[PDB]
């Protein structure tokens, strides 16, 4: 089997991407944030505290003839950005882009933090990291990908995120028309439950490439590119007037600037992030200070190749017995 679904930016900055997902019978379509940095599929639901729902589409298990309470199971998750959610668990039929999993754990939110409530466009998350990170207790549950894997033509999914445009998540096949040149594959460590890999270095603009190992995670659920302070300082030093602002919470730059590109290494290959991808616009409406898309990972504890990086590539998440990651230009 295979599946193919379009993923769409939630706003003009590509702050996140949503992908329609069919849950239950008859289908209830919710727009979920596919997140390769976590491993829970959770939704706004008829059980979500009413004051914490503000425009989201909800899953109502009682209206699904295939929903079954997973008795005794609860979940609770906290994300890197400080947001959180928790609740109980149903199993139900879940389809993405024509690919169907029966008996998928669908985690129904009873509570969500303010960041989720305030984002009316995201109806939940669909985690695509390794199932060892799944938070369901007392019986950990498998991700959608893990459940689908055996049925897939090939045990892979791909992320092809757009810049200010829709893109595609494919399951079970590599669309050879969706990228240019070749796909460069690189080793993955699953020790922390993430799609963790080591970039071979970076360049800023037309500058020379610096060969240096940068361990980080491929994370579709993180907006920005978080890298070591040394690397980030070297980038922003090439933008006149750029500075790190503790008050704003990172590097900002004059909105009048033209940003340089940023290149990262994948083995001997190179992925170029155009400067425009690094512009996250005015810090507040009407401001001439703009927020940078490359930020320090210091004090996150891990480097994160988020959407800023991934949307510059066609990315293969290979879930073979020995997982790997592939990157191609596009």
């Amino acid at each position: 089997s295979t599946g193919s679904a379009t993923t769409t930016p939630i706003d003009s900055l590509d702050d996140a991407y949503i992908t329609p997902v069919q849950i239950g019978t008859p289908a209830q379509t919710l727009n979920l944030d596919f997140d390769t940095g976590s491993s829970d599929l959770w939704v706004f639901s008829s059980e979500t505290t009413a004051s914490e729902v503000d425009g989201q589409t909800i899953y109502t298990p009682s209206k699904s003839t295939t929903a079954k309470l997973l008795s005794g199971a609860t979940w609770s998750i906290s994300y890197g950005d400080g947001s959180s959610s928790s609740g109980d668990v149903y199993t139900d039929t879940v389809s993405v882009g024509g690919l169907t999993v029966t008996g998928q754990a669908v985690e129904s939110a009873k509570k969500v933090s303010s960041s989720f409530t305030e984002d009316s466009t995201i109806d939940g998350l669909l985690g695509l990291a390794f199932s060892t990170l799944n938070t369901v207790s007392p019986t950990q549950q498998k991700t959608f990908f893990d459940n689908a894997k055996a049925s897939l033509d090939s045990p892979v999914f791909t992320a092809d995120l757009g810049y200010h445009a829709p893109g595609t998540y494919n399951f079970g096949f590599i669309d050879t028309t969706a990228y240019t040149g070749s796909i460069t594959y690189t080793a993955v460590s699953t020790k922390q439950g993430f799609w963790e890999w080591t970039s071979t270095g970076y360049a800023v603009g037309s500058g020379t490439f610096k060969s240096t190992s940068i361990d980080g995670i491929a994370d579709t659920g993180t907006t920005l590119l978080y890298l070591p302070a040394t690397v980030v300082s070297a980038y922003w030093a090439q933008v006149s007037g750029a500075k790190s602002s503790s008050s704003v919470g990172g590097y900002v730059f004059p909105c009048s600037a033209t940003l340089p590109s940023f290149t990262f290494g994948v083995g001997s290959a190179r992925i170029v992030i155009p400067g425009d991808y690094i512009d996250f616009g005015p810090i507040s409406t009407g401001s001439s200070s703009c927020f940078g898309g490359i930020q320090s990972s210091a004090g996150i504890g891990i480097n994160i190749f988020g959407d800023v990086a991934l949307k510059a590539a066609f990315v293969v998440f290979n879930g073979a017995t020995t997982p790997t990651l592939g990157f191609a230009s596009k």
